[PDB]
């Protein structure tokens, strides 16, 4: 109750990163061959882990209430340094936490709800059929796979849907 | 095109029908026990048929390109006249055509697209997670199961999603 809904223009913001969409997509496709997304509907893979984690690829994918603190998930996987995903992390203007690849299945949507913390999104694979829907703000948002980073305030009441035939995939960064 | 997008307030309109939501819902649930919805994702059952149809419960559910004319599907099924669904038809202020029960699976959405003809909607079972999303108009719409009839202009670019755990069900009426 003490925080109120944001003004509509504060739902999103663009930070220019100049990432190459083709190289980004091919690096994600190759990575998922070796480290598959877990879960169904909304699927996930962790790109940052807690120091000394024995389950670095999936620990950070647990539901928020099982996460001690997002800020513990600081370590980019060592093997990413050599690939184009290492280049993505190098270009970030902030220190990310609990970064995950996150995906929406084809023809899938999730419940209208509020998240606890907004994140930054880099779209990997998407289409005109994949959108965020903000219910109180009556605003529809599409995040293009243009190599730029988009803040998206998913604390606001919202759903997301993917009406396409192919899965929609983002890299989703936290910050502190 | 010669027809342009409608103004945002013309996306929907309410016609008061005073139908009882509980009797409506219980009559539809019982009917679907005896006559199954066909298709997946968007599921359908026809409530009106062409004269002398051999497949009256399902001919009207074929895709629009296989429909000769919506206006041929004029006859309410005989077995409906003495149930509450017959009462619904008796109250309509227009002559309906090609009326169908239409439903969206849980966690399902369909492609962003345009339909050829707008319809009138009577929501049977729904939740806050089921919405129409108008892309060009940047408008989100919920049709409540309040016993009233809602025009929805699905000729406009749109998707629909059901983020809920249960199937969302409408009766969908055409008219001349």
């Amino acid at each position: 109750g003490r925080r109120k809904a944001c003004f509509v223009t504060a739902l999103t913001s663009r930070t220019e990163l100049d990432i190459d969409p083709d190289k980004l997509r091919e690096s994600v496709v190759e990575l998922l061959e070796r480290h598959p997304l877990v879960f169904e509907g909304t699927r996930q893979l962790a790109l940052q882990h807690r120091p000394e984690a024995t389950d670095p690829w999936y620990e950070g994918c647990q539901r928020q209430s099982l996460i001690s603190s997002d800020s513990d998930f600081t370590e980019v996987h060592g093997e990413l340094r050599d690939t184009y995903l290492g280049e993505v992390f190098d270009r970030l203007p902030f220190k990310p936490i609990r970064t995950r690849i996150m995906a929406l299945d084809p023809k899938y949507c999730y419940s209208v709800h509020r998240d606890l913390t907004p994140r930054y999104h880099l779209a990997v694979t998407t289409s005109e059929h994949a959108r965020f829907v903000f219910i109180e703000h009556d605003k529809v948002l599409h995040i293009p796979a243009d190599g730029d980073l988009y803040y998206v305030d998913t604390r606001q009441l919202h759903s997301a849907f993917n009406g396409g035939d192919d899965m929609a995939i983002h890299i989703v960064f936290g910050t502190d």
